[PDB]
């Protein structure tokens, strides 16, 4: 439901640090993206969904950390409208 998402965030950072040559640059994106999700009041379930969405953009689709950050920011905005 709600609460802190730092545990979910730190796990995602560690996941992407391990599976990407530029994992550190992705981890910083996870940090900035997670703080925006907790700012926008998104639920834990939305955070996990979006963090897994970030993992698939970065690690599966091969999108740069800057690209994924832009897409995650636009997805967070779309979520707060609903």
């Amino acid at each position: 439901g709600g609460g802190s998402i730092k545990e979910i965030t730190e796990t995602t950072q560690l996941i992407v640090k391990h599976l990407a040559h530029n994992g550190e640059e992705y981890s910083e994106v996870v940090k900035e993206i997670s703080e925006e999700m907790e700012k926008k009041g998104l639920s834990k379930e939305q955070v996990i969904l979006l963090l897994i969405h970030f993992l698939l953009l970065s690690l599966v689709k091969g999108l740069s950390p800057e690209t994924t950050k832009l897409l995650m920011k636009e997805l967070i905005k779309e979520l707060e409208k609903i």
